[PDB]
């Protein structure tokens, strides 16, 4: 099955001039976590702004122009690049957002981070229909000497 993981802040902004204005310690072990030994399908723009291949997880980058970079599989499409992950109980789309718009409609699960953080970015979370999603786990924590805001960690399952 396919899933989308991704942090937002205040308004779903998801980035800015290609990275995110927060550190949380916490979310970063979360997502790490979440996505090991799992495909992971990103755009090339966040493939840059992570700037390496992310280890133990096969990476797949998304990109019209051909690859540049052999440590990764480079794909021309959706379904090359779901079909590149071979069979797999969960593919793990990592954005960024033309990336999750694009796979929204297909997935069946969110991981989503809502962060309590007001930044002014580029780049938005898709405005996903709350009907049709199902909270099934839901873990509040409040800010600390690692983590600069209070976040709250949440699974969807789509109903
Ligand atoms: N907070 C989070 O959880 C999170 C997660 C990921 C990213 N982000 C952020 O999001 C921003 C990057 O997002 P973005 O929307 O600018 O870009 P993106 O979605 O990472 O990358 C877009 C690109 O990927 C390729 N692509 C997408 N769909 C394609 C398709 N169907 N076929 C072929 N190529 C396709 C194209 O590359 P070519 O131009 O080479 O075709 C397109 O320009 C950053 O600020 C990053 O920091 C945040
Ligand atoms: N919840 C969530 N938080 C994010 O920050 C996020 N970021 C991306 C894309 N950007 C990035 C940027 C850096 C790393 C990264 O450095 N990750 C290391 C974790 C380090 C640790 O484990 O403590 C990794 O191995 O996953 C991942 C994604 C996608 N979805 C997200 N999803
Ligand atoms: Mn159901």
């Amino acid at each position: 099955m396919i899933s989308l993981i991704a942090a937002l802040a205040v308004d779903r902004v998801i980035g800015m001039e290609n990275a995110m204005p927060w550190n949380l310690p916490a979310d970063l072990a979360w997502f790490k976590r979440n996505t090991l030994d799992k495909p992971v399908i990103m755009g090339r723009h966040t493939w840059e702004s992570i700037g390496r291949p992310l280890p133990g997880r096969k990476n797949i980058i998304l990109s019209s122009q051909p690859g540049t970079d052999d440590r990764v599989t480079w794909v021309k499409s959706v379904d090359e690049a779901i079909a590149a992950c071979g069979d797999v109980p969960e593919i793990m789309v990592i954005g960024g957002g033309r990336v999750y718009e694009q796979f929204l409609p297909k997935a069946q699960k969110l991981y989503l981070t809502h962060i309590d953080a007001e930044v002014e970015g580029d780049t938005h979370f898709p405005d996903y229909e709350p009907d049709d999603w199902e909270s099934v786990f839901s873990e509040f924590h409040d800010a600390d000497a690692q983590n600069s805001h209070s976040y709250c960690f949440e699974i969807l399952e789509r109903r």
